[PDB]
């Protein structure tokens, strides 16, 4: 089997991407944030605290003929940005882009933190990291991908995120028309439950490539590119007037600037992030200070190749017995 679904930016800044997901019978379509940095499929639901729902589409398991309470199971998750959610668990039929899994754990939110409530466009998350991170207790549950894997033509999914435009998540096949040149594959460590890999270095604008190992995670659920402070300082030093602002919470730059590109290494290959991808616009409406899309990972504890980096590439998440990551230009 295979599946193919379009993923769409939630706003003009590509803060996140939503992908329609069919849950239950008859289908209830929710727009989920596919997140390769976590491993829970959770949804706004008929059980969600009413005051914590503000425009989201909800899953109502009582209206699904295939829903079954997973008795005794609870979940609770906290994300790197400080947001969180928790609740109980049903199993139900879940389909993404024509690919159907029966018996998928669908985690129903009883509580969500304010950042979720305030984002009316995201109806939940679909985790695509390794199932060892799944938070369901006392019986850990598998991700949608893990459940689908054995039925897929090839044990892979791909992320092809657009810049200010829709893109695609494919399951079970590599669309050889969706990228240019070759795909370069690189080793993954699953020791922390993430798609963790080592970049071979970086360049700023037209500058020389610095060969240096940068361990980080491929994370579709994180907006920005978080790298070591040395790397990030070298980037922003090439933008006149750019500075790190403790008050704002990172590097800002004059909105009048033209941003240089940023290149990262994948083995001997190079992925170029255009400067425009690094612009996240005014810090507040009408401000001439703009927020940078490359930020320091210091105090996160991990480097994160988020959407800013991934949307510059066609990315293969290879879930074969020995997992790997592939990157191509597009």
């Amino acid at each position: 089997s295979t599946g193919s679904a379009t993923t769409t930016p939630i706003d003009s800044l590509d803060d996140a991407y939503i992908t329609p997901v069919q849950i239950g019978t008859p289908a209830q379509t929710l727009n989920l944030d596919f997140d390769t940095g976590s491993s829970d499929l959770w949804v706004f639901s008929s059980e969600t605290t009413a005051s914590e729902v503000d425009g989201q589409t909800i899953y109502t398991p009582s209206k699904s003929t295939t829903a079954k309470l997973l008795s005794g199971a609870t979940w609770s998750i906290s994300y790197g940005d400080g947001s969180s959610s928790s609740g109980d668990v049903y199993t139900d039929t879940v389909s993404v882009g024509g690919l159907t899994v029966t018996g998928q754990a669908v985690e129903s939110a009883k509580k969500v933190s304010s950042s979720f409530t305030e984002d009316s466009t995201i109806d939940g998350l679909l985790g695509l990291a390794f199932s060892t991170l799944n938070t369901v207790s006392p019986t850990q549950q598998k991700t949608f991908f893990d459940n689908a894997k054995a039925s897929l033509d090839s044990p892979v999914f791909t992320a092809d995120l657009g810049y200010h435009a829709p893109g695609t998540y494919n399951f079970g096949f590599i669309d050889t028309t969706a990228y240019t040149g070759s795909i370069t594959y690189t080793a993954v460590s699953t020791k922390q439950g993430f798609w963790e890999w080592t970049s071979t270095g970086y360049a700023v604008g037209s500058g020389t490539f610095k060969s240096t190992s940068i361990d980080g995670i491929a994370d579709t659920g994180t907006t920005l590119l978080y790298l070591p402070a040395t790397v990030v300082s070298a980037y922003w030093a090439q933008v006149s007037g750019a500075k790190s602002s403790s008050s704002v919470g990172g590097y800002v730059f004059p909105c009048s600037a033209t941003l240089p590109s940023f290149t990262f290494g994948v083995g001997s290959a190079r992925i170029v992030i255009p400067g425009d991808y690094i612009d996240f616009g005014p810090i507040s409406t009408g401000s001439s200070s703009c927020f940078g899309g490359i930020q320091s990972s210091a105090g996160i504890g991990i480097n994160i190749f988020g959407d800013v980096a991934l949307k510059a590439a066609f990315v293969v998440f290879n879930g074969a017995t020995t997992p790997t990551l592939g990157f191509a230009s597009k």
